[PDB]
Order: structure tokens, then C-alpha cells, then sequence
């Protein structure tokens, strides 16, 4: 597990997530893969130091975990990237999930009375439509996040 946030890492998101995809295949369920980029860590790190940036990451991680199911997967994909696997999702409920996830990551983190906030950008991929494996789905979600901010 990621030492800073305690969340599963990139390696673990795959080991876990690939099994969920195999389960969804058997159960005839859909799985939604969210790629979350957080903007604003460069400014926090440059101004206050990497340790304040790490406190922001830790609080944001805890907040997201508390707002998704314990059966869903939240991983620290990279430095300022998070990946979320939502098991047994449907298109009709997506808008509500995105609003909940965006509002949670957008909440300021009070670090010694300074109000530090990051800006989330989310890309979505859907299993089985967007791919057979988690590597494929993540690339689709990542590219969608990239193309929307252009
Ligand atoms: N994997 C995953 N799927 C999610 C998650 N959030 C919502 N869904 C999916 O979206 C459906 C509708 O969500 P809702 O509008 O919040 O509508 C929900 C909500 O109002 C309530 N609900 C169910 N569980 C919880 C919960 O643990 N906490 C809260 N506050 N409400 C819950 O019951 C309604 C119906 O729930 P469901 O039949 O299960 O139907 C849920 C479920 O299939 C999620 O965090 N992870
Ligand atoms: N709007 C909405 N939010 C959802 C949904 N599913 C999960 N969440 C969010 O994710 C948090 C953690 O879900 P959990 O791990 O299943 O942890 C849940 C779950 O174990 C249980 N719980 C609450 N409501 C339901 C429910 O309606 N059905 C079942 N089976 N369990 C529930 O209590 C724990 C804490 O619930 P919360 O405090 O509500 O905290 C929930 C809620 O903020 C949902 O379908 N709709």
C-alpha cells in the first residue's frame, strides 16, 4: 500500500481491479473506471513546501475513501493522480457519482489556518464498452480527461 495515503498503489489497483472485471464479466455487470487528476499541487509545493502538499493529499485521500463504497477501489495512481473503480454502476447514476466525487476533492484542506484547495479533473471509462482489461480502460479514462481540458 501507498505509504503516504495508506491507499492501494498502481500495482494493487491492477491486481484487485482485474479480478473485479472478471467478476463483472461473469455477473453481467458494468464497472466504471474514473481517472482523477488534481491540479494545484505545484503551487502548494512551491509556496508551502512538499510536506504541506503531502498533508493535502492525505486529507483528500481520507475524504474520498469515506464517500465511496468499501467494496469500490480507490488507489493513488501517481503523485497527484487517483483512480476509482466503481463496481456495478449504470450510466443513469453517473452524474450523481461525479458530483459527489468532485465536491469531495474540491473541499479545502486547512493546513495551519491556510485554506489549501486542489482542482479535480475526471475522465471516465466503462467496462465492457471501452475495453477488456483495466490497462485499456485506464488509458481511455486518462485520454478523456486530457481531451476535455484542451
Ligand atoms: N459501486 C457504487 N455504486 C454506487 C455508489 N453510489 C451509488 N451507486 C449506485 O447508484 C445507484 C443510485 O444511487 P443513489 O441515487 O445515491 O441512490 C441510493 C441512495 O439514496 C441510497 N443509498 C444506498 N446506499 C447508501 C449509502 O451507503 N449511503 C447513503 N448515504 N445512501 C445510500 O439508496 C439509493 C439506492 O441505492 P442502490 O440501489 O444501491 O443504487 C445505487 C447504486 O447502484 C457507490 O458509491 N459505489
Ligand atoms: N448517495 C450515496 N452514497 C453512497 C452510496 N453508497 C455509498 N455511498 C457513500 O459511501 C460511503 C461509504 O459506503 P460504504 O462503505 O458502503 O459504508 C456504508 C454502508 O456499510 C452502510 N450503509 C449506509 N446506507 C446503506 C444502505 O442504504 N445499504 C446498505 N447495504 N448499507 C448502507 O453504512 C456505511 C456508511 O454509510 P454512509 O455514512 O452513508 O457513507 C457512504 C456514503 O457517503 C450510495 O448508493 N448513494
Amino acid at each position: 500500500h501507498d505509504p503516504l495515503t495508506g491507499l492501494p498503489n498502481r500495482r494493487y489497483f491492477f491486481e484487485l481491479g482485474n479480478r473485479y472485471l472478471d467478476l463483472a464479466k461473469r455477473e453481467g455487470k458494468k464497472v466504471f473506471v474514473l481517472f482523477v487528476d488534481l491540479a494545484g499541487f505545484k503551487a502548494i509545493n512551491d509556496t508551502y513546501g512538499h510536506l504541506s502538499g503531502d498533508e493535502v493529499l492525505k486529507t483528500v485521500s481520507k475524504r474520498i475513501l469515506d464517500r465511496v463504497r468499501r467494496s469500490d477501489v480507490v488507489a493513488r495512481y501517481g503523485g497527484d493522480e487517483f483512480t476509482i473503480l466503481l463496481y456495478d454502476m449504470k450510466e443513469e447514476y453517473l452524474k450523481s457519482l461525479l458530483e459527489r466525487i468532485l465536491s469531495t476533492f474540491r473541499e479545502p484542506v486547512r493546513v495551519e489556518n491556510k485554506h489549501l484547495s486542489v482542482t479535480p479533473n475526471i475522465g471516465v471509462a466503462r467496462f465492457p464498452e471501452d475495453g477488456e482489461n483495466l490497462e485499456e480502460l485506464l488509458k481511455v479514462a486518462d485520454m478523456r480527461m486530457y481531451k476535455a481540458k484542451e
